[PDB]
């Protein structure tokens, strides 16, 4: 009665889009499903229809991630993953979820990231996001802080993007997490979606600029007006240099009529978190962001770059995909990461899971191993571990997808 | 008509801790000053006094703390830091802490630790606490989280102080942060006191064993029975330890399991709390992460030397201490996890930094290079920030110790 | 100055309908006054116009009810009754009450409802409703509780309006209360109106389907997205089945949908099989109010059209105060399987108001308690107890769809 | 290690009482374990005992209950059934429900009863809920009566407990033949309902008592109640009961009418509470239904022929005892208005049910037909179902009695 | 870089609107924007363009306002101030006060008026807080009058917009000489103040308008009002403004309002801080009055002022005035002035009251006590006995009120 397929046609592709919002109990958002299309692949989006209607949906973009080190590999930002209330309990999301993730291994993707809303398929946790809110007249900061000599204005979406993209191309490379963006995905980032326009405002963008004109740092943000207590809710702030950084944040947070700030899907080591000289001003609620699923575990230990020196041989076992299982050598440090089997004996035993949770130095693997949920089968090896697996960086979340 | 003297007597005691509760805008908990008085010091407790009247105060008590490599060092634990509202911008705070400062110096202890309640004295915020906090019923753990064989039982505080104490001090050289607790610390850690009944219950006490009767975890927690509408019982816990990963787990899942329980929260958590990472659904765990402990380094080489580091690192500090100038110097770190020196040095200098911001990721709760990606820390040769980033780092979070 | 007249036309049918709405603080409804003219017939739609705008209006829709016993007769759907705020104390309410109980007589109908929102007239509730609400998550039903072999599908309003309607007729029979639903009705019924999507959202179909294949299970709700910690919500609007295996199933899909949170079930039964289902009792709420208020107006042919849950012979001395004619000792006998009631000179063994004899005349009311409370007044010893449970029903009654 | 025994003295008694209101989150309430003393029996207070604490309770009170048609039977009512946090999973509930059950069946009583509640036995053991109680509540100035509800003659006056303890019990005795499940009250049970508990002071105030007089003098009426100042002052009742309408009628207008009140609220009250049909505006007054009392049948033929029908049935019953295996069998009940008959009889059955859900009719609370169209009951002969459910029901609701 | 000029075309004032409504954080409100471009004059809108984008707005409208005694004096309705998040802090507020409290002197103004909303100016440049409004809101079954309330014999019919414009304005006519603060309204300013706006609705619904009638027929009283539905038993009443031309058309006016069916709770903003129906409810406690800040005044011609308004009763005054912005208005003015005279003019003669000239806009309307500020240390008395027969004589026995909205 199913057929598992791919979107043929923009016909196929709304309704496909139709069902995934319907499943998560929302109308289609008709906005956001134009914008998103100039970037889909429709042979990556798969699903299982019954001749009227798709009932289960699982898709995926071609995008590109930082590691931890710089290099900017491809991975699979899976989306749109749903299975109708009325089709639960028929192996339809194990079955997409085997196809998926052999699609994704064909296309050279050494793992796939997915935002979390599945642990039995092998993705873990491994970035977190702050959602960090307060009173705007409560976060001044350290007086040391340097704003810098720089300006700012307010300019149309087709200014910003004309500036906005070379800075933060600029930026990520010391950002694991972050992914790059085509003017596409721009499109979709900066879109004035109904959806958040009801929550908040029309969307606003700012430019920083230096002394001597040049961009050096921007910022997104809807205003919520009264209505009772005016809101900020930022969606992105970034900057070249520290400067250009403070002073940017200072005109949000100096802004009259505004009382309240938010920005949701900030990083953990949100550098405005210690800009302020009241950190109990800033509240911070930490929660999951991306979950990563090792998919060729060699390649992935290798293109990472490590925070300390690192030989280690760790027992992976991967349930969901017993292919992968194995015992691997890790071989890594600042400058260079090698893995490849070894038959000498294991020092740790872990999952694929887990080792995908610490994968981007968001998640010690000490704390997994103190929890349980890891074993050390050699004394001081998972220490030394993960040191290296961390990153004086802290992962963060990418935009949406 | 101000003087600065340290406590003389009992009544004196008891003026200078009431007053301390006035400037909070609470009355004196007699209950708290009783027991904390076991193991007040009354000459490290300081004060002006107008003559009738405590105007301001500052104490410490001499403690103990864990340091990243598990290394136990003497640290001064600073409390009671008030100043009268009357009394403000006399310049009495700095005066308390000059004296206190020196005289922290002068009894050789390398730190001072602080509450988060100062940054222009060298204070710096080094270890974070999370409030964690959800519906039991959706605390359910991953499938391969192993429970163990063990068994609990409630017990009276006396019952829990013969066991608690060893299973307590077998676990701190893996947490850094934390602090030796003498018989007298464990009598105010586990006070039943009465402004916390009035927030949930009285405490209860918590003891797992071992199938060999091994007392291998304890907890302490307080009920707040449903006060609606609709049933909302609430459980405060304030402390959850265990000797392996099986009784940790397992006296977790006997809170979460428990009857009536329609919520609970645990205050002052670590921010890498394993029970975090236990939990099927993190989102159902809420995580709120605020400012712990301060710390104020006092005898920075010996400091930098006690602790132990995540990695090799060789580098060269050039630190400036406003407050302290006796402090300010240019000093080689070499450390490690099995080494680490810290002595002046005449090579070229790394890194700048102020003795607030080394403070701040003396514990390794706070990464060097947020700081200088921050613009509060400066790299003056390349790389050195990113390697000593790491090593300034432990695999293990610092975490909060009991309250004081 | 003032006319009391019927609707005219079609654009007197829309000022008609715009006043109703905004008596109650509401825009008007055009979505929901097109789809209810279908089944609207002019001449009961009265009220009073002042040469240019419409004061006061009261209408009527012609519906059929099903009795305890299963009989389907005849009744009354009263439906907006509204007094201008300018035009109040001036008794255009008892007028317009007085013209259309006089016009329901004449249409051999036997008694009027009239949905809660008037006990001088003769109106009095004789069923509840209930709110049904709770955290999905807490609402397990009890281990034995079969759950059947069928599926469900979520369809289009077509398709559902395909298999609805004769599950709703098979159903009916045994719940008293419950109106026969025409195509027009339908419509109605289950049009995605803009009223309830700001409440909520659009309204969803689903279809629950035996093995063979036969359609045996229904459900209406809307979703309400989280606007929050975690609130969505389902909101449902009726669930029916033709077996306790399509009923449960039917409740278990809505309950153990992902991402819902908390469900709600308004205007449903008192006795709804669901609050017996659940495991656990306190975690689905029940707040009990008042449903449908019923006005006897052919007394003796309403006692007669309705069975009974027992024998009964009693005479009734039944008081009239509103419509005087009606006053009269009526002796009714009863029961399963006959009912009848007539004038008699025997002695009375009750006295009662028309208002309280149709507030227990669907069996949702006891006549026992009206009695205990002195409102109703017993004549001879032992009379009441037996009236009481023979007035009764098994099932209680239960609201119809709105109108 | 654990032994099953009943309480053997009076610090017994305390420390078993401790244990149950710890496992509810509540610390002891003093005042109510002390007036309930005076009507509990030691050997009906079971439980389990580890040699240092009780780890799991049960007891039961002798007491009579009105059934529909006015008879007074023995009744056992169930009471602090507790099983520690600790303790749980090793069968000791089930262990106690065996022995309390046959202990109830050798004592002649026919059936228990037990307050549904946040109870560990909710729905367990045969236990069916088969009383409701209504919360009402309302903004008392919108809670006018119906115009022809007479309020009499009568007087009222606001009393102490013992003046009211003098004319409240014969009002009691008079009221309770007609209202299916109110119970016996002793002097030493009316100590205890009328107790200005500690617990019940923190939620509304003291509490006070109302006496109803008709013009001769006689009293016909009484209330009892707490206010509730402003922090939009309430007052919370606890019952109200007249000897005629318009002594009932009169009460609650006192009530409504008081100045000062903004709110009242009656938790417990009956669903066919008669207020709920004196008032005018009937949303007015929020109605709001939940389990009250559950039922166990122990004696399956002498409980059918101890209650009375509200009409005549003659029916096959096919009854499944699953804890009690002893009790399933088929028993044909013949009943009436004045007659009422059960015996194990192998004729063909007519309705096929479980203990539970006849327990959960036999007060005529719940419909037996809806529990048929609901799939829990099966009609094995066609028209069977009909007669027994009208048979089953009772003009008149049955009422949640005194707490306990 | 910036340039101060005036809005040229329908375009230019789309885009300088549009610029105001978004510093204060709003989208525009189209509709309220085309309605008051009906009474807007180009020239008096002022503003700072960059080239592309208006940076910073001033407007004021040609108004005229009643005076305590019943004179109607023209006004300048200051309006639209702002300026844009990324220009603060670079002088251009200043700019555009100054020049705009020149164009009013100009104009023959004496005055300028400005709500309290604008916080952009809020207490600066000379500008004092003269008039107050309360916020009276409470359940409509605890709001009984009391029982020697005359109600009349009269009727009331709910109209639309145009029938009510019909009799209105006649009646708002009527009512204002006794009624200081209050604005005249030509047709376009009806228009304005009676527009069913979007903004509005959303926030309770669709405009009502409500006509009282005499027994005869004539046209007595009005009431503006939303209905706001029972959402999630709590249906509100939002009242904009109720008057009557006589005690029994306002009380019969507010009691049709009060027992209106379904609804639960009423509230009305903007209403004076004396408004009748305060004194008319039998139980004040069940309306709840919260007071704040309504019209700022900036006097700009200080003697014209001084002597356009009556006062309450004899004053023979000499004023040292300070006006730290405008120092060419700074002087020592004796005021003689009562209820059927008024008087100002320089003098040498002794000083009595040291003042500035914010708190003179103040008491000018006669909301604010002048014994009050002296009391807190604002105001300075130089001869004894001057504050309390000034700050009598500056009172009136009728409060100012706010006008509509602007």
């Amino acid at each position: 009665e199913l057929t598992l397929r791919t979107i043929a046609d923009e016909d196929d592709y709304e309704s496909y889009m139709a069902s995934a919002y319907s499943v998560f109990l929302r109308d289609p958002q008709k906005d956001e499903i134009e914008v998103n299309r100039k970037f889909t692949e429709l042979d990556r989006m798969i699903g299982f229809h019954d001749g009227k209607k798709w009932v289960a949906t699982t898709g995926a973009f071609s995008r590109h991630v930082v590691l931890p080190g710089g290099a900017v590999v491809p991975v699979a930002a899976v989306t749109a993953v749903t299975v109708s209330p009325t089709h639960r309990r028929r192996g339809l999301l194990t079955t997409m979820m085997r196809h998926q993730l052999a699609d994704i291994r064909s296309r050279g993707e050494s793992l796939a990231m997915l935002f979390a809303s599945y642990g039995r398929f092998g993705y873990g946790v491994a970035t977190e996001s702050a959602e960090l809110s307060g009173q705007v007249r409560e976060l001044a900061f350290r007086p040391t802080v340097d704003l810098g000599d720089g300006t700012l204005e307010e300019v149309s979406a087709e200014t910003f993007l004309a500036s906005a993209p070379a800075i933060y191309d600029a930026v990520i490379p010391g950002l694991p997490g972050q992914m790059s963006r085509t003017p596409e995905w721009w499109a979709s980032w900066t879109l004035d979606s109904e959806e958040l326009q009801k929550e908040s405002g029309k969307v606003r963008f700012v430019l920083h600029y230096e002394s001597d004109g040049t961009a050096s740092g921007f910022a997104i943000y809807r205003p919520k007006p009264g209505w009772g207590n005016a809101e900020l809710h930022v969606q992105e702030v970034l900057g070249t240099n520290p400067r250009s950084y403070a002073r940017t944040w200072r005109y949000l947070l100096d802004m009259d009529l505004v009382r309240k700030i938010k920005y949701h899907g900030a990083s953990v080591q949100e550098e405005l978190r210690y800009l302020v000289a009241n950190h109990p001003s800033l509240e911070c609620v930490v929660s999951d962001a991306i979950q990563v699923r090792l998919v060729d575990i060699p390649r992935a230990l290798a293109q990472r770059r490590y925070a300390a020196d690192v030989d280690v041989v760790l027992e992976v076992t991967d349930d969901f995909l017993p292919e992968n299982s194995g015992r691997y050598r890790l071989r890594g440090g600042l400058d260079h990461a090698s893995c490849e089997i070894t038959t000498d004996d294991a020092d740790i035993a872990l999952t694929v899971r887990d080792l995908g949770s610490v994968y981007m130095g968001g998640v010690s693997l000490q704390v997994l191993a103190s929890a349980g949920l890891v074993t050390e089968l050699r004394a001081g090896a998972v220490q030394r571990a993960a040191t290296a697996f961390g990153w004086p960086v802290a992962p963060s979340a990418p935009d949406d997808f």
